[PDB]
């Protein structure tokens, strides 16, 4: 979407990953979906680094609705955001962060709240621009693939006319299936910032593995579609809650990087552990995942071994390597080279890994190399030219 | 298997899962299936806290062997077992341990090792007695299922013979199906210590629960075949690994505890972190894991919520119970109460939540709780009638 915004992926956090629906403040006043939870992480944003590395969405999911008013304006749960949308938009500004919301296209959102049907669309828009809102997520439940094809060109048209930049986050075609000839990524490009491909990630490994799983099937059409200003999105990081792993944590992090994906954290970053936050706030590899070419990666290889490859164009004739363990026994040594991973002619390369900060130097094609991958874990390497 | 053995589930330390079949000595010397690996393992049992907690079984598996002699004789490989097994054997002993060995029944081992045949079987038990092994574990591999049938038994009766009690593990139901008609389990059960009935577990939380939801699919056929001498094997502990997140590794510590399975760790013991340290080692699990009744517990409710709550029946009228989450996305207050869970009127009764230590006492069958399970997580609870603590207090003894 040609609006000036997200030439590189979104960076920041979203609601719906760790606290869900929850709207229960009288039983649970420090969970539930609330004013005083997305201010509790805004104040962690601005603290602990999070906005200083990068992160500066933070972004409201569903359940924040509390009906329409007379004039069919949207309004917030009175209850659970006493002080308003504005305020906390306010609030969230003065620490130098933005702040997305969520409507759905269709009669309800997917938990039942007010909807956004075509005929509300404009208003809607209107509303959050007056709000100065600076992203919108657009669910697609409740609707017609008729009503979803009028309308998310219609937000996208909504939002422009309002004149406030605000960065459009589109559900579409993972309500399509995410796929030709019923999706139409040339269309979603040109009207949404990135878009939900498929189904919604959940907290666990089978979960991440089934979302790889689908990208790299369909890579050939996904992976020319994304750019500055237009990303695939495969939903949100599981890092710092409770299905993955160390070692998932890392292979989720390293693998949505070199997908060009959007860094979209969905996590108590009130209690989050200092491995977990060193992970997601590693410079380098939020450095790969800004790049400014925004040239999505790709699976190059994949072994007997179950060794996967991926690799993912850099600006200064530099890349990213992803050496994936689909593994599930113990440690792997896997021998390479360049050559063998399509690097050709007669460049010397130097690589830093990502995750342990070691420099492996003076690297030909035609150079073996080791790298030691854990089960259901990473290695990644930044690889680039010298002299 | 009546020969004395394993009245609680075995509990220590397999090379397998973390070791798998690496003979790579020359470039990793420190990770390779080698006499080093186990002197270090039983090091770590005797010194960190393992054998003390009742961590004893030290168990090689496969990928040891060199040959056999001009004999026939089993010879453990001579660059990686220089000083043979017996050596290992008096080095474990020494420190209080007992060592596991592994055969397998057909013509090669999984890994392709020689096979213990048929004209093999008391040979080979003899070599393993003569060595003071303790334990054997007995893979299926390359045979068929007459040699299997005739192999099993054959191997029971050979290490009796011996006259050294030699625990006796069974794959014999896992090549089988695991289920009958075509596995007996009274005749397992008169015959091995204990049989891995299934798929061999892998580094993931996917194949902890496809191990679970196979025990619980079957559990009227599996549960009443496990007591004190004879036990259903689900494999081994995945703590201290790479697969498994924390509440993923307190969950499969806490479900392998109630099915009174064994507690065989593969893990690197020399690196383990202190969190899996604390969780593997925990006296009141180990308490329950060993109960001396070995009733295996059952899955008892399955809710739309994706909540399951277990329970293993335990000594002096305690149970434990392990509510357990399948969700996939936040913490879940579950609210229940023990009339709910099939508990019988009148009794007043206590708990102690296993991982936290915390005391709930005044629950009566009628009684509300709540708790707050996470997402591939446990809370388990030793329950217990608050009438027992006192009765436990007032045993009067006399001398004879
Ligand atoms: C509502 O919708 C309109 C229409 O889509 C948006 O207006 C567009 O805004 C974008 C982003 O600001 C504009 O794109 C930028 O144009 C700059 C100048 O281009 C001139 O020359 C071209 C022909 O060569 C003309 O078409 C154009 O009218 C201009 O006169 C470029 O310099 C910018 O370059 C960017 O990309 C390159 C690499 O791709 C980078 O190197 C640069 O750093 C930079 O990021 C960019 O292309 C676009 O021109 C606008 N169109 C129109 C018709 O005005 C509104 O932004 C939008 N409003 C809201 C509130 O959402
Ligand atoms: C080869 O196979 C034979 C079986 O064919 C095995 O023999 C069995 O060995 C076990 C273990 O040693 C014996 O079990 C023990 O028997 C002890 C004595 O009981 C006898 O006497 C009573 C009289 O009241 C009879 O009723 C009974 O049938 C026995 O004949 C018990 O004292 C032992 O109790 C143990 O457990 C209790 C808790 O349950 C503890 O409190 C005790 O401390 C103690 O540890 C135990 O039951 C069994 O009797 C033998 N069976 C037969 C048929 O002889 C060999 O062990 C096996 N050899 C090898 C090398 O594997
Ligand atoms: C969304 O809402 C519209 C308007 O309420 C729904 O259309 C009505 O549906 C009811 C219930 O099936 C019918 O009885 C009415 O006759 C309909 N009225 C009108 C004016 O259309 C529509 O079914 C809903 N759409 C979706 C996708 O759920
Ligand atoms: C284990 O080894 C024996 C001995 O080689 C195998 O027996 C042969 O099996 C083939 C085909 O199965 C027959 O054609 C031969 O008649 C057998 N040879 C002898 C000398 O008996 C046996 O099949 C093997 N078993 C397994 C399960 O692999
Ligand atoms: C790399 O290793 C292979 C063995 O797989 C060897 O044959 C080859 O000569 C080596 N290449 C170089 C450039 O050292
Ligand atoms: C337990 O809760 C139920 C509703 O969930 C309620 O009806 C009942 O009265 C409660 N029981 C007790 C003993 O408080
Ligand atoms: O109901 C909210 C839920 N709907 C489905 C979306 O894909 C999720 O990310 C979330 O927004
Ligand atoms: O090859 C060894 C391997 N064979 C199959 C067994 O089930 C595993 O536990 C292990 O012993």
């Amino acid at each position: 979407l040609d609006n000036g915004l997200l030439q590189t992926p979104p960076m920041g956090w979203l609601a719906w990953e760790r606290f869900r629906c929850n709207i229960n403040c009288d039983e649970d006043p420090k969970n539930c979906i609330s004013e005083q939870l997305f201010m509790e992480m805004a104040d962690r944003m601005a603290q602990d680094g999070w906005r200083d590395m990068g992160y500066t969405y933070l972004n409201i999911d569903d359940c924040w609705i509390g009906g329409r008013d007379a004039s069919g304006r949207l309004m917030p749960d009175p209850k659970r955001f006493p002080h308003g949308i504005p305020f906390l938009a306010d609030y969230v500004h003065s620490l130098g962060l933005k702040l997305g919301i969520y409507a759905d296209m269709g009669n309800f959102t997917c938990m039942g709240y007010p909807g956004t049907t075509l005929d509300k669309v404009v208003q809607d828009a209107q509303t959050f621009a007056e709000w100065k809102v600076d992203m919108l997520k657009l669910d697609g439940c409740f609707s017609t693939p008729e009503e979803r094809a009028q309308g998310y060109p219609k937000m996208a048209a909504a939002l422009n006319a309002t004149g406030r930049p605000i960065a459009f986050s589109c559900s579409w075609p993972a309500y399509e299936g995410g796929l030709p000839p019923r999706v139409q990524y040339s269309l979603l490009a040109d009207i949404c910032n990135l878009w939900r491909n498929y189904d919604d990630i959940q907290d666990s490994w089978w979960s991440v593995l089934s979302i790889l799983n689908w990208f790299v099937e369909h890579q050939d059409i996904l992976q020319p579609v994304a750019g500055p200003g237009h990303w695939n999105d495969p939903d949100m990081l599981l890092i710092g809650n409770f299905g993955l792993s160390l070692e998932q944590s890392r292979a989720q992090m390293a693998l949505w990087t070199v997908l060009a994906a959007p860094l979209l954290m969905s996590t108590d970053l009130r209690t989050i552990s200092a491995q977990n936050m060193d992970i997601l706030q590693n410079p380098l590899m939020i450095k790969i995942n800004q790049d400014p070419l925004g040239i999505q990666g790709r699976r190059i290889h994949k072994e007997k071994s179950l060794i996967e490859v991926y690799m993912r164009p850099l600006s200064n004739k530099a890349s990213a390597l992803v050496f994936f363990s689909c593994r599930t026994d113990m440690p792997y040594r896997y021998h390479s080279s360049l050559g063998q991973l399509n690097f050709t002619g007669s460049v010397i390369y130097e690589a830093q890994d990502v995750y342990s900060g070691d420099i492996i130097s003076g690297l030909r094609d035609e150079t073996n190399f080791t790298v030691i991958i854990n089960p259901s874990g990473v290695v990644m390497w930044y690889l680039y030219p010298i002299k």
